[PDB]
């Protein structure tokens, strides 16, 4: 590339893998809001938080797609792998579930952050702090606190009403 | 009738049994929310839930007859049916009545479709697919979710309070 | 499921298989976008033509999964499948490439309409009239006065230049 | 300096000698811009774009002044050498000559940051990073775009007129 | 002091001291709000309401040195002793400890009245009962009407999370 410059293909090819993760949980998400939305489930504000991250974790590879050719980069996708589960449980089970995704997406950030100071690419590392970093720490403290208040809460039925009712 | 164009007498027929089936609908939730206005079962939210449906359901009889008209149909009127009960129980026991309700009036719509097509009468089959069968469709979904939490919560007491006062 | 009315296990697995078809549609549109964003390609509204169609993809694919629970339906995800292509060539390529993946989704569109009659499932033709196919019959329209725009054009360089600055 | 912490010698001669790297590529777009404004040259968009990055050039070393004196450097002045060209040809080879000097500007920020990261002055690295490396990036891909822009246009005569009318 | 009158080493020495208690007073709360922002026990309107009186406190203590100068007398400031819990349990046994600290701060204050009335420094009394001997009341009232209703609501976590819900 023209502009292509201090960009190593260990980054460019760590930042298209990591692209695919975040289009994934996306996916993930978008499987978790709809099993909340069944009228045999039915618990609206689940169904909201989690249609609210599928689209911050589509925004997040879009914001990777725009970074990669920023730098020179050249996108490639991979089939995006269906969701770990077809149902989801309890809100518990989901919540649990989703941290569990945050800590893999967080540590693959840790990861490429790592991979960009060994290369000496400050713009990258600058780029994952700036925009991703602190996103992950903040929403993995939330659903640490929404875990909490769940598990407090679980007469396992009206706890479940309860949290959704009253915090989401 | 001189504009009467395309309007066999069967679909006019069904069209006066739905009109009835209709106003039928509309007195029971007019029943529904009279009893959950009596002083030994005051639940406010479950009474409006139900007095809006019966408004709902008095609009749709509405509807039917304004068309009937349209084609040049002729509106005849039955005996409305008291409900078939006095007192209606729980919350729980009114949801379910109201289910059962909804989808006997969705079945009527959906035999009167069908005649519709058969009698190749594409501007009744218009008219149920615009202003009833999605209608209905929304509605039974909002009741089967109703339903859902209402037996997530049943402390049967606590929940059946905590029900109306969050979600109606 | 207690809603569940006039629902066939056809139809059901159909609006899965479609729901496939729209998230792998967004998915390819994703890739044409952010190669038209490369700056060895650099035609930015051909991009943002893309990435707009994107978003519509996403939506129609969300607007089927709230339909599929509506019914009492059960929403199954599965692998999105990457784009068929990693580079897309010229605006005139990719515009060939957008017209056959839409004509595509119309075919399905058409099947599943087909399938409806045939279950006797008027919510469900209704439903795709409603909000599918005359969308796609009005994308489709676009898209071929954009190929023929596009072939008037190509001196090659300066026609997918004009296109890009004057229509799109 | 009784303020001064953290801050090494070669940092601060590094950071003047950025200076005066950032003040030249001023005067080499100051150049630009008056060349495209001659009366045989008259590219008004193309004078706009260079003289707009004169004034972000010279802000850039402002700001590098303004760091050196809050950090207790010693701003020293070194001429400013003349511009590499008195005449910069078409705009084609002004864009490359405009990408070659940012590219090299840029390759400064980077072998600043490295010092700063060997120094282990994190206010330096986070100020470059902060105010420096991305708008680097984002210019340079913009020029990037331009040039290939400008190469798909180029009958040259008709290409560089369009290309400053419709994208300048 | 040139100003100073009416003023008594003991008054001015107790100023002191509240001005002390005060501030450690600020400290327990502000321990006591970070407690309840742990992911691990996570009521963020307890938190809320603990840093909210480390506030108030600390404004307490501004107010005390503000008065002290005032006077003609002078400021003297100790070491500010770590809060007596690193962890502070239930929101029932935080509330214990909060009237448990108001009882202490309160009988200061009554203890530095009579101090003032026994000395006939009147302006003291004043400027006591004026900004601080009603807000204690008040405050320890608030506190116990907490109190009773924790008790009342101790299904331990659920009684907990309604009242961080639907009380602070
Ligand atoms: C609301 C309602 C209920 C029963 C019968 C009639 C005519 C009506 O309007
Ligand atoms: C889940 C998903 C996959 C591909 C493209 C998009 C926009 C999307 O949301
Ligand atoms: C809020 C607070 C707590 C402890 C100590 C100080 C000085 C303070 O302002």
């Amino acid at each position: 590339s023209q502009i292509r410059q201090n960009y190593s293909t260990e980054v460019e090819a760590a930042v298209n893998r990591l692209v695919n993760l975040y289009l994934r949980a996306s996916y993930t998400y978008l499987s978790l809001g709809f099993y909340f939305d069944r009228d045999d489930v039915a618990l609206e504000g689940v169904c909201h938080f989690f249609r609210e991250l599928a689209e911050e974790k589509r925004e997040g590879a879009e914001r990777l797609l725009k970074m990669q050719n920023q730098r020179g980069g050249r996108a490639l996708f991979q089939d995006l792998q269906k969701p770990s589960q077809d149902e989801w449980g309890t809100t518990l089970d989901a919540m649990k579930a989703a941290i569990v995704l945050e800590k893999s997406l967080n540590q693959a950030l840790l990861d490429l952050h790592a991979l960009g100071s060994a290369q000496a690419d400050p713009h990258l590392c600058d780029f994952l702090e700036s925009h991703f970093l602190d996103e992950e720490v903040k929403l993995i403290k939330k659903m640490g606190d929404h875990l909490t208040n769940i598990q407090r809460l679980v007469q396992a039925g009206l706890g479940e009403y309860l949290f959704e009712r009253l915090t989401l």
